[PDB]
């Protein structure tokens, strides 16, 4: 259910996080041109945006707005287009080129598009339909930050006069602002209008909740890397959150069998510390089918292991999700392995009373970073296994279908859960993934700006625990409620010519604070740091400040150790990154 979008998607985001800050200019124009045929080729890209958040809601748009919403992303196709076209010349064009003629053309073309957009937007914010035109929204909202902040680029060269440039920069802030918030306003809204009381509520709701995250909450969260102003190299990134797949399952209607919503979600994997999948220990039994055929052997509970974020090894284990095993366990290991798909079997029994539907394989498609070279490893009930009816792919799609897919895939398996139907009636399991952005190793880029999430630290401190992102930050954040050693997190430097760093940290505090940044328990770096918002506060867009410390230093360590001081108590900070910016 639904690839069309949450292919053009994730195309977005994978072709997006590199052109990312200031990008290597060549870069910027084999970007745009993937951009134009993704999102921008025709209305096609535009009447699917919509009818996929329209699914997700059971309500309509009506047609006195869902046509003005596509005579505007018309509207939005040719500006967007033909800049991009002029600004491809300039950047072959030699500079035995730069006459003022083709200066004030693409200072036109970029000021009809920018215009354009400013024009366009309410249109996609027409009150009563905020929620079904949200994808739309943010795909055009990402569009029109990323291309103003071309303006700064470019702006002296096609002869803008400093303020020209300046007032652009003042947009491109306030509307970096105003864009975010709405699109977390109207998200948030749309997911609350859909939580119930029945697995089928549920699967809606999950399915939403993916799907936003996929195309909203996942682009957002790049919107302030536009800003070349403070990005003004390449940036290093990635996305820590997770999305659940739709839950595996043999019937189209379970007839309210299915676990029902509070004992799924209240039951989900909570705010956690970044991990990997390690081990899967699957249990199946028996399900007498209602002949000497039909009776096969079904998935009904499992272990989880998980390895945690670089720095610590002990790993983790689940309790035991579902029901224990009537024939042999099977174990599949899958250290330094990135399951980029899985695909599985189902098969029911009808009987006069009642149906019986189970997961009868599930095959695990992976990769290997280590060591270059892609692999299976499967899972099969031994007796009856069925045919293939659940596919990763059509869910979280690859970033690109260029290369294999072991190459451009967009997710790797995190976690797998096995929920009890009601009445044991069978199993449902439950997949969690996370993006491929994500480095095990937490690596420091040399010539880059790398963005380290606190959430990848392998250990918390001082009553630190993990908290609920406000959803613009690609992930979750750590939370302090008390002075002292807060975080620690483990850390790749990627040469040992002594490159000196500069770090920033982005933080949300309710009073004033001292930050402390240490290296293997030696500390390297201190600084006050600004109130950011009151006691109470929801923490919107600009709750969070992002700011400099004063020293350089060097990565001689691993074991990067944060610590606040200045907390009185009913004080919080909350920690989202922390940056380093390679210096001289």
């Amino acid at each position: 259910t639904t690839k069309d979008v949450i292919q053009k998607g994730i195309s977005v985001v994978g072709d997006l996080l590199g052109v990312v800050g200031f990008p290597f200019g060549g870069a910027l124009v084999s970007f745009y041109t993937n951009f134009l045929n993704t999102i921008w080729p025709s209305e096609d890209p535009w009447k699917a945006f919509m009818e996929q958040v329209e699914a997700l809601m059971d309500q309509k748009i009506a047609d006195y707005a869902k046509n003005k919403a596509l005579a505007e992303l018309q509207g939005l196709q040719n500006n967007v287009e033909d800049y991009v076209s002029a600004l491809s010349s300039w950047q072959k064009n030699p500079v035995s080129s730069r006459n003022p003629h083709s200066q004030g053309r693409i200072r036109e073309l970029f000021s009809q598009a920018e215009s354009h957009f400013r024009n366009s937007m309410p249109s996609f914010a027409i009150s009563g339909y905020e929620v079904l035109f949200l994808t739309t929204y943010a795909q055009a909202a990402n569009t029109h930050l990323f291309l103003l902040k071309d303006a700064q680029i470019y702006g002296e060269e096609w002869g803008y006069e400093k303020e020209d440039i300046a007032e652009f920069y003042k947009r491109q802030l306030k509307l970096t602002q105003e864009y975010t918030d709405h699109c977390v306003k109207w998200y948030n809204v749309g997911l609350d209008k859909l939580r119930g009381s029945s697995y089928e509520s549920w699967v809606n709701f999950n399915r939403y909740r993916r799907e936003m995250t996929l195309t909203v909450l996942d682009l957002i969260a790049l919107f302030p890397l536009y800003d070349v102003r403070l990005y003004p190299k390449e940036v290093k990134t990635e996305l820590t959150r997770d999305v659940l797949t739709d839950p595996i399952v043999g019937v189209n209607n379970l007839r309210g069998y299915g676990t029902t919503f509070s004992n799924i979600e209240n039951y989900i994997r909570k705010p956690h510390l970044f991990d990997y999948l390690h081990r899967i220990q699957f249990h199946t039994r028996f399900q007498p089918g209602y002949y000497g055929n039909d009776s096969f052997n079904y998935w009904s509970g499992n272990y989880v292991s998980t390895r945690p974020s670089i720095g610590s090894n002990d790993i983790i284990t689940s309790p035991f999700y579902g029901n224990k095993s009537s024939e042999p366990v099977q174990n599949l290991e899958f250290n330094g392995e990135k399951v980029y798909r899985a695909v599985a079997n189902t098969n029911l029994a009808v009987w006069p009373s009642a149906v019986y539907s189970g997961v009868t394989k599930v095959e695990f498609s992976q990769y290997n970073d280590q060591t270059d070279e892609a692999s299976t490893q499967t899972y099969d009930s031994k007796r009856n296994v069925g045919a293939v009816s659940w596919d990763s792919i059509d869910q979280l799609p690859p970033e690109t279908t260029d290369e294999p897919l072991e190459k451009g895939y967009s997710h790797q398996l995190n976690y797998v859960m096995c929920f009890l139907m009601q009445g044991s009636r069978g199993t449902i399991p439950v997949l969690t993934w996370t993006h491929k952005s994500v480095d095990f190793f937490n690596m420091i880029d040399s010539k880059k700006i790398t963005q380290l999430p606190l959430v990848k630290a392998y250990k918390l401190q001082s009553g630190a625990s993990v908290v609920a992102g406000p959803r613009f930050t690609g992930g979750d954040i750590i939370q302090c409620t008390e002075n002292g050693s807060a975080a620690t997190i483990y850390v790749t430097p990627d040469v040992s010519y002594s490159q000196k760093y500069r770090a920033r940290i982005h933080y949300a505090s309710t009073s004033q604070i001292t930050f402390t940044l240490s290296l293997d328990g030696a500390p390297f770096n201190q600084y006050y740091f600004d109130k950011t918002i009151n006691k109470g506060d929801t923490l919107t867009y600009n709750s969070f400040n992002l700011a400099s410390f004063s020293t350089p230093f060097e990565l001689s360590g691993n074991n990067l150790q944060i610590g606040v001081t200045g907390l009185s108590a009913g004080d919080k900070v909350y920690i989202d990154k922390i940056e380093f910016i390679p210096v001289n």
